[PDB]
């Protein structure tokens, strides 16, 4: 269970979080060397005796150094300097807890999250977005506040063993009491209150997952649920998650408080009964139980949190940790920074012996071959998602062939020159999930504000007649989905976001002119004269727009053939 | 600032959280009536004197009730019964804190979140989804754990005033000390450590917002960012948020620990000055500072949390609270449960004098009139969003007219019979945000597993030839939006999710046959013979599919006219 922790925190985090245990264990010696001087400076204060008594204090007052006045000044100064050094120490030794916690929360989580970008786009498109986003958030904060209390458990147990090595080793009666009354409540809680708490924590984790994913599942299609506008759908579905997260979070945060209450109870009690046993021959009182009780109460309060944080973090480590590190070996070991190489598309692009499929799956290409010289302007009139959306995307640079090759000018561009060709093609998705911004955003997307490129693309895009019509112009709001940036605008901004990287493969990969019909007529002056410089791919199961193509591979069952 | 709190918690929560203050203030009298007996039972224990001395104990031992043996048994029993009643009370009086906190977290938040479903779909579509989802989550947990410590501040101040009303009212010297040393650190913290902490909290809130929204902004278009596959984009953008949330969360959680450290510091220091000032002839001492110091330390620890929780919750209440309750008066007061009425579409549907726009805004219709008998099968070659999506939607059942009326069989269906007509039309969005499920989900969506309806629709939908081709069939996993649930699959499932509510207005509101071209040829046997029973609306800026329509209102600048 603790493997994934030293497996998530790299050498940097390991070194700096291994020294932290030393800091907390060594500062417990300060909070037991400056805090266990209280009795001495309260018992040497009334009366001014003590130094004319006992072997130690009489062999110390016989050091003839001084009297009993300047010693109080010196001791008060060393105690306020010990307290001031204790606090000056506590600043950085409690302000590093947030560096470890919120650090990994907002360093590790980010690194591993965007680490899921080196993966093949297949499985990245074979897992719900709700699942991905719900994970990269609450689990991060949870395991962050769960890691930063699982290293305060050993410091307090070592400080308790170190408090017992002097006040119970020593002391003998307090030895038996600190080895019987600190282990008699160690099984009363960590066996009876542990399991049910763990189960509550797991139930809470599943509840959180379910909730997040469901709500985001009602989020993407805000419309059909407002088509019926069902308070049925809305209230009931959201109340599944509402009441679930309610009962779960509440039960968790309540059972989490059971520990400290039971610790206090056992403390004041296990005082009472043992006090009631021996009441017929005393006939003396003394101390010895004072310091013992104060120390065992302090230690009990310092291991109660160890217990609770254990119960909850044992439910939080099973959640992420594995699911966040294991999907980082089939996804980062993938198309990561080319492969120290690149290629050129001066000749043709041949497919040759395709044969691919999904992660299930059933093959659909099965030894398929085709070629296209750099400028052929091909088209694929087939089955879409069983033809178009699949074969054309496979033809891009993503989705490794299950038996193919694909050669750009006779160079074998497999998982090698991948990055050096991925950044060498267009897109234009017509139904593009544009993000709220200002017209020019995205447009250039990840380029820049090249103006000379911005304006030129804007005029190239047959959209200058609605951009000049805009209110703020190139900085005109877009909203998001709709958001006038629909087909007409959306797809203009799409061919434009596709002209922003320029060369050299203009795949349709969407809709033959998004929506409008004069668009295969008005963006043909962009699709057939402007775009007369390169190699264009077409996802047209329609007509018209392929009035300037050359190869029309019809993918029947179960192979392609450029009918033309 | 505390207005929105009694404005968020309804009468139920108000009554049950008003009694909580009484419970915590009255149990402080128990934790000061059972905890302040310690001295008495430790000072009457050594020696067995005391009762043969002092007016009180000698007038109490002269009660002749008993001796000094059975009294210890009785007192130990009442102390273990007071402690046991203290704990038995602490159970429910610490397990209601999670009921108030996690309750409103997972009751109030849900209620108000889905409360945003009664709103007009206009502004619900004029605000980013990232903004909506990032709010309905972290802000909920934050204000939940922020509310459940803002009511523990008055109980500890009232218990401190009640501890001072007996140990400092009384005591006189401890009166002056409890009115000077509890107010001298009350401005050292709540003026110097308050402001910067508040600013850190707000900075952290903004950071959290920015981060969440940004990451969700890279989430929706996982493709173009994998088109360039930019570790530039990925790492840099995500690192803005990473380092931001890092510094913010860490600074917040560190400065949040400043209070208790400074409280301890001031405590031991002040004690040191009180022990170092008067030290020129002592020789002899007493108590009076023991109980005083213990009590002021306990109270200081119990108001330190008051201070910190104040500093953070003052930054968390400004976040939600307002933004979560104020958008519940223009959004719930809206189309909420019809208006005790309904209507019938036995005659025609007239528009008459549209003239609508938005909240911006520049009108688009400008006095527009048109009518359509129930079965006309109309089409709008406008431009969508501004004509199709607009007119179709507006006259659909959403987006209140800015000057119109719309009559279904002469009945004025404004904001009244709305719900009784919203649940009386189709949809089919072609590019439908399909969830991750099993073919039949959604299909029926919010209906049921009507089988006789399920199978019948499935065969009606011209998709039986790919459903029978599926692996798990009607329970075939839909990937995401495909995967395999492609254009044909999506739009088949769309016309099908539209046939699931059946009658009576079959709007296109998307794509003239989504993608495929034999689809206006193969789903015409669904669009022109099956769908020969009702009134169909068409969002076709294309051709073909409107080979069976009757009115083709072309919306030029700036009005419509059924050219036909």
């Amino acid at each position: 269970m603790v493997k994934k922790l030293f497996f998530i925190l790299s050498k940097e985090d390991k070194n700096f979080l291994f020294f932290l245990l030393v800091f907390s264990v060594f500062v417990s010696f300060i909070e037991t060397f400056a805090i266990s001087l209280v009795m001495p400076f309260i018992t040497l204060a009334s009366d001014f005796s003590y130094f004319d008594r006992n072997k130690y204090l009489i062999s110390l007052k016989e050091y003839l150094n001084i009297p009993v006045f300047e010693i109080i000044v010196y001791f008060g100064v060393g105690l306020i300097v010990f307290y001031v050094f204790r606090a000056l120490l506590n600043a950085y030794y409690f302000h590093l807890l947030a560096r470890f916690s919120k650090g990994r929360k907002h360093a590790i989580a980010y690194k591993v999250f965007s680490k899921f970008l080196n993966i093949n786009y297949e499985k990245f498109t074979q897992k719900n977005q709700s699942e991905i986003l719900k994970s990269i958030t609450g689990e991060v904060y949870n395991l962050s506040t769960m890691i930063s209390s699982f290293l305060l458990l050993m410091s307090e147990i070592f400080v308790v063993l170190l408090l017992y090595a002097l006040m119970l080793l020593i002391n003998y009666k307090i030895t038996l009491f600190l080895s019987i009354f600190m282990v008699l409540n160690a099984f009363i809680l960590v066996k009876i209150l542990s399991p049910i708490i763990k189960k509550a924590g797991l139930r809470r984790e599943e509840a959180m997952k379910n909730f997040f994913e469901i709500l985001n599942t009602n989020l993407n299609n805000f419309k059909f649920i407002k088509l019926k506008t069902k308070e049925d759908g809305v209230l009931s579905l959201f109340k599944a998650q509402s009441e679930a997260f309610s009962k779960a979070n509440i039960t968790n945060e309540s059972v989490a408080a059971v520990p400290r209450i039971y610790l206090e109870g056992i403390g004041f009690c296990v005082l009472v009964f043992i006090v009631v046993f021996l009441v017929l021959k005393n006939e003396s009182d003394i101390s010895g139980i004072l310091s013992t009780i104060s120390i065992f109460v302090l230690a009990l309060y310092r291991l109660m949190p160890s217990a609770n944080r254990i119960i909850t973090s044992y439910h939080d480590l099973l959640y992420y940790h594995s699911s966040l590190n294991i999907i980082y070996q089939n996804l980062r070991q993938e198309e990561e920074n080319l492969g120290e190489g690149k290629l050129s598309f001066n000749q043709e692009l041949k497919i040759c012996n395709l044969s691919f499929g999904y992660e299930g799956k059933k093959y659909l290409f099965k030894n398929l071959n085709l070629n296209i010289k750099k400028g052929e302007k091909i088209a694929f009139i087939g089955e879409s998602g069983c033809g178009k959306s699949t074969l054309v995307d496979l033809i891009i640079g993503l989705l490794k062939p299950k038996e193919g090759q694909i050669l750009i000018d006779k160079q074998e561009l497999n998982a090698s020159n991948a990055k050096n060709y991925r950044q060498k093609i267009g897109y234009i998705p017509q139904n593009i999930y544009l993000f709220n911004d200002s017209i020019a955003k995205n447009i250039t997307f990840g380029d820049a504000v090249d103006e000379e490129k911005l304006n030129k693309v804007i005029k190239q895009a047959n959209l200058e007649h609605f951009i000049k019509n805009l209110p703020q112009g190139v900085q005109t709001k877009v909203g998001d989905g709709g958001s006038n940036l629909s087909g007409g605008q959306k797809q203009r901004i799409a061919i434009a976001r596709a002209l922003y990287l320029e060369p050299e493969i203009l795949v349709l990969d969407q809709a033959t002119s998004a929506l409008d019909t004069q668009s295969e007529a008005k963006i043909m002056d962009e699709i057939y004269k402007i775009s007369k410089d390169k190699t264009m791919i077409i996802i047209a199961h329609r007509l018209s727009t392929i009035t300037q193509c050359d190869k029309v591979y019809r993918l029947e069952h179960g192979k392609l053939k450029e009918e033309k």
